[PDB]
């Protein structure tokens, strides 16, 4: 399950069906990846061809981003089971990661 968030408008999505923290067209989207995080109980369910999912480095070692759409990612720890400090982001990775 997820348990904890960086992003408020994340949480409020999750938490209240409240969409004024992202963009509109792309409530649904978020909706589909939120959902896939909190029913996951092992990080290879999301390893599908949509979610690009990766495991990030250095400053990052121990979280893993999902795809929304474009560049934006939804970023989390996954610890036995659960999700921690969910985040959102709209960039591409570089090379070091
Ligand atoms: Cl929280
Ligand atoms: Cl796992």
């Amino acid at each position: 399950g997820i348990k904890s968030f960086k992003h408020k408008g994340l949480k409020l999505l999750f938490e209240k069906g409240v969409t004024s923290g992202v963009p509109a067209q792309d409530v649904d989207r978020i909706n589909d990846r939120l959902q896939a995080i909190d029913t996951a109980t092992e990080i290879g369910e999301l390893n599908r061809q949509i979610y690009k999912l990766h495991p990030l480095k250095g400053d990052r070692e121990g979280y893993w981003s999902i795809t929304v759409r474009a560049n934006w990612r939804i970023t989390f720890q996954f610890i036995n089971g659960d999700a921690y400090i969910l985040n959102y982001e709209d960039y591409k990775l570089g090379p070091e990661q």
